[PDB]
């Protein structure tokens, strides 16, 4: 329907980028440094709603709905990291019109790195990659677990039961397949009787693109990390190896994080790594005060 | 390996790609962005630019993976090509443009009409563009495997991504031996020509393997165009034995392309030039210049873009 939205504590506006009309919320005062917040997959801008007040003390915050999510345009067959990233390049150029710190969670953290490497010159001051699945979200990664061995199971179910643009919509089937899944990474997957608000706002073709290896086909992660041009902060939250299946539970393994750091270091840019092994994947949502402190303290070490 | 040209060249950093280009004419005339064919550098337009600079502010570009522009391993997609050009318009031209492209560049002219930033594109000239026929899974008619694919396969197999194999002699041998009717007229000089020395053959891999437009199905892209389109349709024939398409697109593919654009509610003009060579802008430059100039003069705001 694309008519299922609810109210939020910050006003929302939309901007025509040329193909996507991007929805976003704004917080904070425009005399403060600009901060672009990129949600996790299945998450709308309001994934950041609880933390935006804290960040508004110090930043001019723009939290966006990425294409295929929230009130931003759904674009069948066009889901790629490059299209996600170029939408954001346009958003910075058309809306923000200043250099930004960009912070993103999970797939959004992939896009924060993408911008550090591939944005227009001067657009990106620095990038915060909050529990980003470097390598582990690729179909054939250079290192470690692939998407099939990590976050893939839920993506397969989104595709098979919800379908591209919610064209199947079989939430009841999805829940019963999620409960029956032998993937240990599905063990704590929430299975409410009714689809949650964030999933109702989510184009499940996103999940297809991740599961099928098309989203990053043209953006191998080893190459993209070698092309970053700004300081990078990597936060690395909970992760474990399942002792029955060998699945990666979490965003990326220790080995994948080591390689991501090594590649960035070899590009000659500043890289900082923080391991928070008892934090949840979406620390900006489940521990806003800790996330805000991490981001604010690191941002204060960046050159003006 | 570059050679001299009669228009000075400049480079601009788009962020990932540093784009090389040649500029001619006065900014008092409408801005015109010229996009070469695959394997062609900006100077595919060098013989015709003098004619066009009489009436346009001309920018002829090296697309990523070609000429002096950055080669970008594993990143060759219509979207990445097109977004470079969005950035070029925003950073260099800073005015709305008429965009004219040959072959793959014509695909990218249509791409810009659909997907550029608001207001950047006034109109698109698609000069013998392989709509559908350059897809691996086209909505209509021949796939690339039954059209331009044979040469692309040989580029991949003998020249290699970023010229990493570089077996020009084996390439020529295989071209001569090809069973494809579409290779019958392919030039096989003893040394690689300048345009191909400037070409990253991963371009050919991306077309042959169906990765270049995986995320840009042509039926959907044509349905999203937002500006007037001029389609020129040069020589084409279907081989009666192999069914190969010799040419850029078939009559059936051109019919559907027009129909989809018309259904988008935009102006579309179609000119069939059945005896014209694929690169008319290079091999019949006076004719191409008249087509482009006469058509541009019919566009709304032609007067707004003279100063």
């Amino acid at each position: 329907s694309r008519n299922i939205f609810v109210s939020h504590r910050f006003p929302e506006r939309q901007v025509d980028l040329g193909e996507v009309v991007m929805n976003f919320a704004e917080a904070g005062s425009p005399d403060n440094p600009a901060l672009l917040l990129l949600p996790e997959q299945t998450g709308s801008w309001w994934s950041y709603e609880p933390v935006m007040g804290l960040l508004a003390e110090n930043f001019h915050v723009f939290a966006v709905d990425i294409r295929g999510q929230g009130r931003s345009t759904w674009t069948p067959r066009r889901y790629s990291l490059d299209n996600f990233g170029n939408d954001l390049v346009r958003f910075i150029a058309l809306v923000i019109k200043r250099p930004v710190v960009v912070a993103g969670n999970s797939s959004g953290g992939l896009l924060a790195a993408w911008l550090s490497a591939y944005a227009m010159p001067g657009q990106i001051r620095a990038a915060l990659c909050e529990d980003a699945p470097f390598f582990a979200s690729e179909l054939v990664p250079a290192y470690g677990h692939s998407v099939l061995q990590a976050a893939g199971p839920a993506f397969e179910l989104y595709r098979d039961f919800l379908g591209d643009q919610w064209s199947i919509g079989d939430w009841k089937g999805f829940v019963e397949a999620a409960k029956a899944s032998p993937a240990k990474a599905m063990q704590l997957f929430p299975t409410p009787d009714e689809a949650p608000q964030n999933l109702k706002e989510y184009d499940p073709e996103w999940g297809r693109a991740f599961f099928e290896g098309t989203v990053a086909l043209h953006c191998p992660h080893d190459r993209m990390l070698s092309q970053v041009k700004t300081p990078i902060l990597i936060t690395h939250h909970a992760r474990t190896i399942d002792p029955e299946t060998g699945e990666l539970l979490g965003a990326l393994s220790d080995l994948q994080a080591e390689h991501a750091q090594d590649i960035i270091r070899s590009a000659g840019v500043r890289v900082d790594y923080q391991s928070h092994p008892d934090a949840l994947h979406m620390m900006h949502l489940f521990d806003p005060a800790r996330y805000a402190e991490i981001l604010t303290s690191w941002s204060a070490t960046l050159p003006a």
